[PDB]
RNA sequence: ACAUUUAACUAAAACCCCUACGCAUUUAUAUAGAGGAGACAAGUCGUAACAUGGUAAGUGUACUGGAAAGUGCACUUGGACGAACC
């Protein structure tokens, strides 16, 4: 069954470390879909204010 | 509500009421639902305060606004006015 994957930047500390790290994780799953030849369909994508990700949703 | 009797050549016998409490009063627990306060985050919106915080802040009171808060009158310094003259 297909997976609707969602990543959210947890509110645990100051700065954009949580939001910046979310972008890296989201790119990791997107690249992992290509490695497994999986179709990666973007559903939601809300970038942060410092080149990061607040929350993102995608379908694999 | 309720009666002084019997007996008395030594002296004794007899004596025995019925009405209250209604889930009425008093104090708590449990709550359909409606809110508050503290803790917490960093999410969302703005930047009110702390420097003359960029409208100096605040008190009382009134009205208004998503939200801090905004404005009127009076008061306070828990602000300043640069401290000879020019
Ligand atoms: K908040
Ligand atoms: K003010
Ligand atoms: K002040
Ligand atoms: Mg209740
Ligand atoms: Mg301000
Ligand atoms: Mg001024
Ligand atoms: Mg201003
Ligand atoms: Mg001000
Ligand atoms: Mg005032
Ligand atoms: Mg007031
Ligand atoms: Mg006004
Ligand atoms: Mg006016």
């Amino acid at each position: 069954n297909d997976v609707i994957l969602e990543v959210t930047a947890g509110r645990t500390t100051g700065g954009d470390i949580c939001q910046q790290f979310t972008r890296e994780i989201f790119d990791m799953y997107q690249n992992y879909s290509c490695y497994k030849h999986w179709q990666f369909e973007l559903l939601n994508y809300t970038p942060a204010d410092y080149g990061g990700l607040h929350h993102a949703a995608a379908r694999i």
